[PDB]
């Protein structure tokens, strides 16, 4: 009934790296290849809600909406979902990092449901946002491995 997504991928890197590149709101135009813009609009207590606008899709459109986002370092996990669902009926993410043989292990989930009358259906939202999340898993993967890299040799 609800569409879902679940992919997960290994950081070769430490949890405290993986945590504060992932969750550095301000540096995802260049972390992720869909957003052009990214900006915390307020940060009351713990959560926070960020806009997001991203870069012209495969039909030359721009997309732009808010969404609520609460970061929970201690229990190494995350939860966020729009505010402004668009063609969403609603969309809720779910972020995990785990520890494991090899450095740190991403396992980020969507929950959702599109709108009756949106340009997608839940089967082809549910293909397209697997093919963008795990280039952009393995992307964010390439950067985090890179930068832990470099502080090798310095030491």
């Amino acid at each position: 009934m609800a569409a879902r997504t679940d992919n997960s991928i290994v950081v070769n890197a430490p949890f405290e790296l993986v945590w504060d590149v992932t969750n550095d709101i301000e540096a995802w135009p260049e972390l992720f290849s869909e957003y052009a813009e990214a900006e915390i609009l307020r940060q009351d207590g713990d959560g926070f809600d960020f806009r997001l606008k991203t870069r012209p899709d495969a039909n030359g459109r721009v997309w732009e909406w808010v969404s609520h986002r609460v970061p929970d370092k201690g229990s190494r996990t995350v939860r966020a979902h729009r505010v402004e669902t668009g063609p969403f009926a609603y969309m809720n993410l779910h972020w995990t990092y785990r520890a494991v043989a090899g450095g740190t292990e991403m396992r980020w989930v969507q929950e959702f449901d599109m709108k009756p009358g949106a340009p997608f259906d839940n089967a082809h939202m549910t293909a397209h946002l697997n093919t963008t999340t795990r280039a952009n898993m393995e992307r964010i993967k390439k950067i985090i491995e890179d930068r832990h890299r470099e502080g090798q040799r310095t030491p």
